[PDB]
């Protein structure tokens, strides 16, 4: 859909980005959106895959695993930022403190 797009795409990933711990990789097919016929504004994310009695036609070990590969990396960035911005707080510090 339109904006299940940009809901999936851009409005999701960060929130996962920031740490909070989601329930999100637990379930498929918990019927939480019912499926790709919805069209409906509770009924979002649009039946992710189907398959014998299970949503995910390749599991959701992978999904699990690229989501701590992500966190890795993300993490990774965040503390390059953190000496980025140490660097110059220990430049202002390296200066004579009296």
């Amino acid at each position: 859909r339109l904006n299940w797009i940009i809901r999936g795409a851009v409005y999701e990933p960060y929130i996962t980005i920031f740490g909070n711990f989601p329930t999100n990789i637990d379930n498929t097919l918990f019927d939480i959106s019912s499926c790709s016929v919805n069209a409906s504004d509770p009924l979002k994310p649009k039946c992710p895959m189907l398959n014998a009695d299970n949503t995910p036609v390749f599991p959701e070990w992978l999904t699990i695993m690229m989501l701590c590969v992500y966190l890795l990396f993300a993490n990774i960035l965040l503390l390059n930022l953190l000496i980025a911005i140490f660097n110059y707080t220990f430049q202002e510090v390296q200066d004579n403190t009296d």
